């Protein structure tokens, strides 16, 4: 087990022999890429460990594969989950340096956006905790999706940087690539299978990011894969004869495959693009999960104990190639009957919806797809062929009228004609979440009431017919990176009043919490680990914003993707009533209305997305305004933080207050940031909609501050709009005059009031019911202010939120998904 | 100091700990990879030390440029200068491997192609040995020139794929970056300096590879550019709209750069890329040294003393930028007058010619070279004026006609109007070459007679003008790589024979060989050396040709690039005829009037090139009618060796018995092959041209085989042919009508036979005279067969080509330099 000196000397080790810089001098980059290789040369003893023990045992082993991994930094988790947390730390300070400095140099790994993506990378952290055989696959994005800049017209976009000097995590694996075709033709052999030839060869490389897990050396892989072609492949005669883009063009075919997450695709070509990626997804882990398979198995390969073997989840439909590409690999490549490869397949798939309502699902050209996949397409139109006999199996044909509705709703295949059917220019589309519902053996929704959607309003028909399939598994956040490594103090507090260090494993005991709210010690504790938390974003926000605010005030924080729907528009709609109101009082007044506030926006817009990128603008500028203004001066800051990300959470969230979770009632599945808020001891205000509903039952209704509109009212108030029936609240005609008066400035508002008003069309009449719901936005905003002046009552709603939090642990989460759907069991790695 | 269990112990420690491949097994290709590793462990320690005492030391250091380097494989020779071989050795037989194949693991490193880049891959050998402080600095290209593919057809091109998994000797400086301007315009501040803005920006970013001296610990850099884009200059909104070519076009562009060796450049688009190519490795190089000069000065900075602290050699004309670039850094960038940045250029900077005749000297059209260098070009028509003012202060204006000669032949600018002047549509160019002779204090020829034409017929009238700046530098090769580390069992002898190890430094010690030429266990040991390397070589000839061969034959090998004017055709010729002769007798008089054979051919043809390509199908197809033709079977065999690289030299030298330099007499500046083979107790036959003329001189007129017209008969005897005076020999009208009478099979030899035919005509009438050189060609050829019967005669004249080759030592060339050049001195690195 290292220590302090053994530490020392592999740092040094480290910078002189395998050195990224010159050889004088030990600054702060220099020392990251030091102490990280030192980190992976223990994170690599115990990868080897649990890939020994797992090559011999030959157990099950889970799969996950998704888009988007939102891993952030690794070093701190790392030393962390190794327990050398004060070791490293003593020996940087031999070295000359502090542990923060240090982790302060390394970037984020971009491989992921948003929610979808860090509930992967939360349970990644849960499985190698847990002992559990599992891997997460993904690609391997080179400039991720784009670092933010908030300059003076708000929001500019610029590549991710990330892996400009390299990651000193990851590990190459040279000798292990897949090849992945696209395009070509399929025909058929005197063996009588299917052989797909010609089209585009690429390849497919491994790299693996060793997962250590939580005081256990479990050590799992996120295996990411980058795509490349053969030097072969350079063409030298195009080359030399000035041609130096046609020589280079099957290189750059392969390689834009994992440049940026979510490609644009309103164009053919970004539509082509996103395909490749799914299937090279699809593809290359499969390859890689089967070649494990046979190896594993030595002489003795039963294809039939490969769903004994194997359990692959599929993230969302962006891995829904899998159903297909297994398929095609049993058959075509293995030899299997078409009913023992999709009794396979079946048993191995599993799908995980993550959206609300029937038109995010996605759906791709029938001929575009038939263009790039000949084969998958072969497949897919087999399976839906087999879904249509088995639907008018059931049900038979007597109500023709309820057959039709089965097989319009149901199939796989969009505006196609029937196989065999009796009665005596739309585009042609495959639907790839009724192709995953059908080609797996589990569907699950990500929260209660939104797995009871899935099965009541998304695929009510496939419930119907194979009810068994549907679940449900609440998501959860890992408990190490959001409470043990980003928030220390609080981490200490809990030790303390619980007992033990067990709660980072048996989170159930923060629930022991709940007889000590009212006890004053605890609470003077509390406030005293808030503080210290603050204290750390003020410096943050010295340097990222460019202001300087007071640690004592309210932290109001709203991060999250900017859209009109997620209503950050609302959110400084209130800060500017408020911002009006203090103006038309005196100074004394002003102080007896209203607590301080630092109000902190982060997030980034999609480019395209006009109105998003303008309500940044918009907050830059209120901002501007408010944090220049005398009369103000710290009873109101609001500030925009660029290029929210992991780090960037870890940061704000052990030091907020209040959280913001205000989207329109009805159009969240789940969220999860707001049950990392409410583990650290942050008061949730929000709408009563996704995961929020789930927080208030577990913390309380009394530390939840709860308003507007509910799910169920949504159409009719859309309803009471569209026919001129809407009175809008004066109060909210304020806030309109004042943003048009030109208070913010010379930039022109007039496009984005716009967007509230009209009763009618595309971009107008306030869809997202934002002038609607700001009364009792408001109104509860004072109720809040309220509650901050009584600090009791506050510490005790504070510690309420820390101690209701344990079923929102990702191990939760992980047990459910490994007994009830993978049938995976914990492996010791002694 | 390593030894055998601490080199067991860092080959697992890199394998596991710094992996490159998956977990399992200890396959050869990752055991060189962690045996490479291992080595660069000890190569680091004296690279750092060897830094640290240069640095503190600030004694004056030497740079040599090059387009070009041949560093061949890095495993043996740095294992052997650091004279670990035999714990390395024993260390990988405790692993199961051995030494040998896992050396064979090893590409080329693909960095240059043929002579000028192993001369300075000699060089740098050389410095690091003695202790001079001296660097390479290079481009490092990603796909070298190409990889020769023998085929059915002849010669195929394939991109090398050394890079493919990354090198393990190379160090990437992360922080050595410099920034390289294209295109832009030119101003003037109120400062009164030149500034120039805009264009195209990129980055050069530093490569180390560590070269070490040997048995020493002077370990010196190769530093090698590469060229790329920051991250930030991916354009995403571009990317995202589905342009995706365009998104990258700015890293398409830079990265280009250092794609391969030597870019086609009969379009623009490939002459653009070649100034580019040297631009970036002149500015890059410089940029670096003079960042070094500055560190090395700290407070004290004299720019005065640049010249005293930095040599800068030119190895021939593509480093030529580095006289304006030179220019430029000292007057834009450090506000040096004019006087005294060419005062501190002139004495910096020496020029190496390594050609022949006054139209292989590089030429760059002035409009071209405008629009993309406009500063380079307004400092070189400086330079040209003060030449122009120069010329006419010397000679003054009373001859007009001596003035204009003058004026013509050394000014810079070709077909350029002169500034003032006296009497009362041609592209206008600048000469290179001119450029280097001016803007430099030395210019050297690479050979004795070489170095007397560069001053009599290249550059007369800057000899006439400044005679001093002319001298001699007769080439060399290392006799570590080419003795020590390629021929142990020779080694072994020289060890016994000359009564220390000491000849590798003192490799005067070769001569005491001489006086044992005729000693008959001296002669006994030297042929089971040859005859040991000759086993070497059939074992590769069976993998590589697929031809199985004798060692009890003489090996007969021409290996070079393949051209018409180095008369691989004389060669094969000669062959044929001797292959009709055998044809035409019976068996026992093939035996009594030929020796057993083996005639190996190697090297490269340029791609578009049509002749040399047909010549290479030519070799093939005599190849396979001789070696399948069972009247023959062992007497002879043609085979030729794809990809003659220096891994491919390192073998076959060692081996050889006679090596072929027969060029037309009188181009050749130098060649070195020549050298090694001398090195080895090959015995030569050739022409009287280049290092031939040398060679014959120091080995004995006894032990080399001439044949052939002289340098000053060729002009003669190619107006003899235009004037039809011309009689061929009968044997060689014989050869062409076999070839045409289809004895070599289908292919249709009619266009190479055409060349050797007519009187006149672009690329006919034999212009390089192989018909006319045949005859006494043929005629040595039997002088060879009878000297090689002669088993006692052949061995002396083997033993005294190694006894007469310690002067072609590059340490010889290297102290040569190092005095009479750049003035640096050694350093010793305790």
């Amino acid at each position: 087990a290292p220590d302090a000196a053994s530490i020392t000397s592999s740092i040094k080790y480290h910078a002189e022999f395998t050195p990224v810089f010159s050889p004088e001098r030990f600054e702060l980059p220099k020392a990251f890429f030091a102490t990280a290789q030192s980190v992976r040369d223990s994170l690599l003893i115990n990868w080897n460990a649990t890939y020994d023990i797992y090559e011999k045992l030959n157990m099950k082993q889970a799969y996950y594969l998704s888009m988007e991994f939102l891993q952030g930094r690794a070093l701190l988790n790392a030393i962390g989950n190794l327990e050398l947390t004060g070791a490293f730390a003593e020996a940087l300070k031999n070295l000359g340096h502090n542990l923060e400095n240090v982790a302060s140099q390394e970037p984020d790994a971009a491989l992921g956006n948003g929610g979808l993506g860090r509930l992967a990378s939360c349970f990644l952290d849960s499985l190698a905790t847990l002992n559990y055989p599992a891997w997460g696959y993904g690609l391997r994005y080179k400039y991720g999706l784009f670092k933010q800049r908030i300059t003076k017209d708000g929001q500019e976009e610029v590549a991710e940087d990330w892996l400009e000097i390299g990651s000193p995590w990851e590990v190459v694996r040279n000798d292990v690539s897949y090849p992945i075709k696209f395009y070509g033709k399929v025909s058929t052999g005197s063996d009588g299978k299917r052989y797909w030839i010609g089209g585009e060869d690429i390849k497919a490389v491994a790299y693996d990011v060793p997962i250590p897990g939580y005081k256990t050396r479990t050590t799992i892989s996120l295996r990411l894969w980058s795509t490349q072609v053969p030097s072969a492949d350079f063409d030298l005669s195009a080359f030399n004869a000035g041609e130096h883009t046609k020589a280079c063009e099957a290189q750059a075919n392969a390689e834009k495959i994992c440049y940026i997450l979510y490609p644009g695709d309103e164009s053919e070509e970004g539509k082509i693009l996103r395909l490749k990626q799914q299937y090279t997804l699809c593809s290359a882990s499969l390859q890689d999960i089967i070649s494990r398979f046979e190896r594993r198995s030595g002489d003795r390969i039963k294809w039939e104990e490969f769903p004994e073997k194997v359990a692959v989840q599929m993230n969302d439909t962006h891995p829904t190639l899998c159903i297909p590409e297994l398929m095609r690999i049993l058959i075509d490549l293995k030899g299997l009957n078409w009913n023992e490869a999709w009794n396979i397949t079946q048993r191995t798939v599993a799908y995980t919806n993550h959206t609300v309502l029937p038109e995010a699902l996605e759906k791709w050209s029938y001929e575009l797809m038939q263009k790039l996949l000949p084969r998958h397409v072969e497949i897919i139109e087999a399976i839906d062929e087999e879904l249509v006999h088995e639907i008018v199996l059931k049900y038979g044909s007597m109500d023709l009228n309820k057959l039709e509705e089965k097989l319009t709703t149901m199939r796989i295949l969009e505006n196609f004609d029937l196989p065999s059917s009796v009665a005596e220019i739309p585009p042609k589309k495959v639907r790839m979440a009724n192709l995953c519902v059908v080609g797996g053996h589990a569907v699950n929704g990500v929260a209660e009431i939104h797995s009871e959607i899935v099965k009541e309003e998304v695929f009510n028909d496939f419930y119907e017919l194979w009810p068994e399939k549907f679940q449900n598994k609440t998501n959860g956040v890992t408990p190490r990176r959001w409470i043990r490594f980003c928030n220390p103090p609080l981490s200490a507090i809990i030790t303390k009043w619980t007992g033990t260090e067990d709660w980072v494993l048996k989170t159930e005991k923060l629930a022991e919490l709940q007889k000590f709210a009212d006890n004053e010690d605890l609470q003077n504790e509390w406030r005293e680990a808030k503080r210290s938390n603050k204290i750390k974003v003020v410096s943050f926000l010295k340097e990222k914003t460019g202001y300087s605010v007071v640690p004592d005030a309210m932290f109001d924080i709203q991060v999250k993707r900017i859209h009109e729907y997620k209503r950050q528009l609302l959110n400084i709609f209130g800060i500017v009533y408020r911002y009006k109101k203090m103006k038309e009082m005196t100074a004394a007044e002003r102080k007896t209305n209203f607590v301080p506030r630092v109000c902190i926006f982060g997030g980034k817009a999609f480019a395209t997305y006009v109105q998003a990128k303008r309500i940044v603008k918009f907050i830059t500028d209120v901002g501007a305004t408010i944090n220049h203004d005398p009369e103000i001066g710290d009873l109101l800051k609001v500030v925009f933080v660029p290029d929210y990300n992991v780090s960037v959470a870890e940061l704000l969230i052990p030091a907020s207050d209040l959280s913001e979770h205000i989207s329109t009632a009805g159009m969240e599945a789940s969220g999860t940031s707001n049950m990392k808020f409410a583990m650290n001891g942050c008061i949730q205000i929000g709408t009563l909609d996704g995961a929020n509903v789930e927080i208030r039952e577990e913390v309380g209704e009394e530390n939840f501050f709860l308003f507007g509109a509910q799910a169920h009212e949504i159409a009719g108030l859309r309803k009471e709009r569209a026919d001129g029936k809407f009175v809008p609240d004066e109060r909210f005609e304020e806030v309109k005059e004042f943003v048009r008066s030109g208070a913010f400035g010379s930039y022109n508002y007039d496009d984005l009031i716009g967007s509230l008003e009209g009763n009618e069309g595309f971009g107008r009449a306030d869809y997202f019911l934002v002038g609607k719901d700001f009364p009792s936005y408001i109104e509860c905003q004072e109720k809040v202010d309220e509650a901050y002046r009584d600090q009791k009552r506050w510490t005790t709603m504070s510690i309420l939120n820390t101690a209701g939090s344990y079923k929102f642990s990702s191990d939760r989460t992980i047990h459910e998904y490994a007994k009830d759907i993978w049938n995976i069991e914990a492996v010791e790695i002694a």
